[PDB]
């Protein structure tokens, strides 16, 4: 949490969860808008999480980990995704600046896991 875990990047995007047996993106946590998505770092063990928050009424929409291997996909200059055991996630930037904010946070967590 707030003692243990160190925001290393503040983005703005749609977040999306794919939905597999429909073939269609769907918003993640319900309803459509923007989030305001965070990588944190949990300095202690370094290890790292997605976790965004919709502007509006502050729902979390993500909170998922960030395995070490992650495959990443830039498929746009503003909407980034990637897949893990459970879920296929979908962040549509509301700009090119927040897509390289985060996507610049995402490759260090990357490389430093
Ligand atoms: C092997 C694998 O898993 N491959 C994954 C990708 C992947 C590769 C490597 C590592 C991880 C991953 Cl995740 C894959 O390709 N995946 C994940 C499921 C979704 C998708 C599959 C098919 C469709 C084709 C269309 C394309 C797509 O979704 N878009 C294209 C460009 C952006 C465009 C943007 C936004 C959304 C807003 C809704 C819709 C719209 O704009 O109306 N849309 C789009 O159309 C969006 N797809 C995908 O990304």
């Amino acid at each position: 949490g707030s003692m243990s875990e160190q925001s290393i990047c503040q983005a703005r995007a749609a977040v999306m969860v794919y939905d597999d047996a429909n073939k269609k993106w769907v918003p993640a946590g319900g309803s459509t808008g923007f989030s305001r998505v965070h990588i944190y770092h949990h300095t202690g063990n370094n290890t790292f999480r997605v976790v965004g928050r919709k502007i509006q009424d502050h729902q979390v929409v993500i909170n998922c980990a960030i395995p070490k291997g992650l495959k990443y996909n830039q498929a746009t200059q503003t909407f980034h995704q990637w897949r893990d055991a459970r879920q296929v996630y979908g962040l549509n930037f509301g700009s090119k600046e927040d897509a390289n904010v985060f996507a610049s946070a995402m490759m260090h967590a990357l490389e430093v896991l």
